[PDB]
């Protein structure tokens, strides 16, 4: 499990039909420090991230699972959206 | 799942039959800012994309899942040909140029 | 398995159903000296760990909490303790 | 998946007997130019390719298995291996 | 599976169910020479090792296996105490040295 | 699945009842191509595989089903020994 940014959306009209009309979010790994990996990659979306916040990310099988089930055609899943990070009485990320 | 560019295709006449008659495109991935990355490989696919179409792309037993079930002999595969990618508040990828 | 020190919490009210009754800890991995290694990390909790507390960590998502640890022994010293 | 050179053969008689009626190869990968790149490997062969043939290898009985042997590949226009 | 030493030990009064009674052991692996690299973790054991002796370390769904079944939270696990490894023609690692 | 030579052998008395009675072998992977490398394994084996000759070794959950069964508590297994290797027609191992 890892925590990520969403940085934009991607649309595909012609598409697996198994991802029923959920969105497909741009999402850029960070650290929970809040440091970008590099890492890009597209992930599902059913909660309702807008681009800008902070997302958990599940991959691989449970990827499928949290999305619908295991025949989902998924490798990467949003399942939650950050509120907020704290370190010891210091809110290192809010959302706004 | 990853964005790709589909480079090329592969013909296999001899091949498992847990790959159909789906077609065998070279993919390359892409990298945040819309560029061809380094990394490559070989996707099935029964969408139907083309040389030059962005392509989304899921990977390992979701792949399986993807074309057929666990018996597809499969690591790659398309699920969907991008319309249009924008990121960071700016269409990095659009079909019609 | 790996120790790691629970260096903060990472609040979801909006959240996946299956993830629901467990908490989402920032954690910070030990290296076999004791000390705190900067790679810092994300893991999933349901037996409830707080902060400054040093926790035992299976990778299989990927990092759970599986207890939190009362005191750490290397080569004959204690390295950690409650 | 990715594509790969068979390289050569290795020979096991005595073996298990679920790997029984297998051909056991070794391969080379090749890069998006058509290259080989260093990188050999071993893979499960069912299908039944000669060293020189090009093979399509998926990643997951063990690792490395071939799923079919490669006519040809055309890249960004231009064919960069033909049988 | 892997070669290691049991360098220490770790105590979790509070605990995954899973987990059962079994021991915690601080492990660090060993090198073809014989000797700790610098790899290190956490294994569980219900084999009985104690710290300063070696031990042959399963890892991942094995490991699950090894312990209990997939029920078990651990991704290492203890299978045996080594009594002695035997390697390039000489022993390189005895219980009674 | 890959090459390995046998460079010898671990003795466990106490031992994971699972195991059965079968041999720990110490496993060297062999690089590419025709020498050993650093790489260092211990390698369930019931083929009968000795020192010094090459093996084929299948790792993770095949691991397990190759020595017997899923209960199997193995992450490494001897499926095979290699009588030779041919590259290009020219032998570069054979077994004495
Ligand atoms: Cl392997």
């Amino acid at each position: 499990m890892k925590l990520a940014v969403v940085t934009g959306q991607i649309v595909c009209t012609v598409r697996h039909h198994g991802l029923a009309h959920d969105k497909l979010l741009m999402v850029e790994m960070i650290d929970p420090q809040g440091n970008p990996d590099g890492q890009c990659a597209v992930a599902i979306d059913n909660i309702g991230a807008g681009t800008g916040e902070w997302v958990l990310l599940v991959s691989g099988s449970s990827a499928r699972q949290a999305h619908k089930s295991e025949t989902s055609p998924v490798d990467l899943c949003v399942i939650g959206i950050v509120d907020e990070v704290v370190s010891g009485g210091q809110v290192i990320f809010h959302k706004l």
